[PDB]
């Protein structure tokens, strides 16, 4: 037959055949199983949209789509046989991109080792390698739970009423998760100052949190850390940690920007524009006021959200619970 799609479908092959003989053939049955899809299909596909839509492509394997799309350019040294197995090899090294992985690629980097011993590392991309094995992997939901619980009880011992929930994939019913997003806040909108930098080291002492991305990010009142984490016991993986602490005023659009999904972000963004407003991981607010020639004449104000629903009510949308968010 005739294959529209013969972008995608070379580079997948090449990929999942790279996967199979790697050891991982649960993946490239993934692969396989997308390209079969991919052949029989009318159109060539060029959007996330449409390809999530797609007989056996799922929404993990679209942003896989996406990234092999987007980075097709140049995709002029060599040979797609050689470098994608290489460039996917360096991709999935924590904090690396693709335009890092086939810069390394350029330099005339094919092992790992390579970039570990010659290589220019970023103080992320050094702790990637480290933890690359346990990195590659998900994590059951059942072990983020525990997870969840291990930095709950860690901060309620500080304030017993502070509040921690997991924001990751988890909130949206997954199977799996990549990581784990925690957000920690509470209810009176004092307690939660101070206890991110007194808590962090209180977990790092047990051995829990072992590395650190970013000591501290600063982002207006939002407070982030990226890191790793083991579980105590023998056979415990190491997993990507996020915690993010802010004030209760900005928590109900924190939660909803952090519940996920991305996609579903992104489709929330472009909805409120529609309506006059702009929804960022602070607050809800009206969108800048600007004539009909389109200079910005006013400042936008910031829209009260005390619950997620009210950001659903104010957005004219019926609410939509978590396992329904996951586009
Ligand atoms: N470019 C991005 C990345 C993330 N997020 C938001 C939505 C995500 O759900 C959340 C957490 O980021 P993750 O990278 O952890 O995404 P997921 O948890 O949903 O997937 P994964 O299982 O790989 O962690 O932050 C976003 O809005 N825009
Ligand atoms: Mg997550
Ligand atoms: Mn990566
Ligand atoms: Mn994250």
């Amino acid at each position: 037959a005739t294959n529209h799609n013969l972008h995608i479908t070379e580079k997948l092959e090449v990929l999942a055949k790279a996967y199979s003989v790697q050891g991982d053939k649960w993946r490239a049955l993934g692969y396989a199983k997308a390209i079969n899809a991919l052949k029989s299909f009318h159109k060539p596909v060029t959007s996330y949209q449409e390809a999530c839509s797609i007989p056996g492509i799922g929404k993990r394997m679209a942003e896989k789509i996406i990234e092999i799309l987007e980075s097709g350019h140049l995709r002029k040294l060599d040979h797609i046989s050689e470098s994608v197995p290489v460039l996917e090899l360096f991709s999935n090294i924590w904090g690396a991109g693709t335009k890092t992985a086939q810069m390394w690629y350029q330099q005339g980097f094919r092992s790992l080792e390579d970039i570990r011993s010659q290589a220019s590392l970023t103080t992320q991309q050094a702790i990637g390698l480290k933890h690359y094995s346990d990195f590659l992997e998900r994590m059951p939901r059942e072990e983020a739970t525990e997870i969840e619980q291990t930095v709950q009880k860690a901060a309620q011992a500080f304030n017993s009423g502070l509040l921690c929930v997991a924001c990751g994939s988890y909130r949206r019913g997954k199977a799996t998760c990549g990581d784990v997003d925690v957000l920690i806040t509470h209810p009176d909108g004092r307690s939660h100052r101070g206890i991110f930098s007194r808590l962090l080291d209180s977990l790092r002492q047990e051995g829990f949190l072992t590395d650190d991305l970013v000591s501290q990010e600063e982002n207006g009142q939002q407070q982030k850390y990226l890191g790793v984490c083991r579980l105590p016991g023998p056979g415990r993986r190491h997993r990507r940690l996020d915690i993010i602490v802010v004030p209760y005023s900005e928590f109900a659009c924190a939660l909803l920007y952090f519940t996920g999904s991305a996609h579903f972000n992104r489709s929330m963004r472009a909805l409120a524009k529609t309506k006059g407003m702009s929804l960022s991981e602070h607050a809800l607010s009206t969108a800048v006021v600007r004539n009909t020639h389109g200079c910005k004449v006013g400042p936008g104000r910031v829209l009260p959200t005390p619950t997620e629903k009210d950001v659903f009510r104010l957005l004219g949308l019926p609410y939509r619970e978590p396992a329904e968010r996951d586009w």
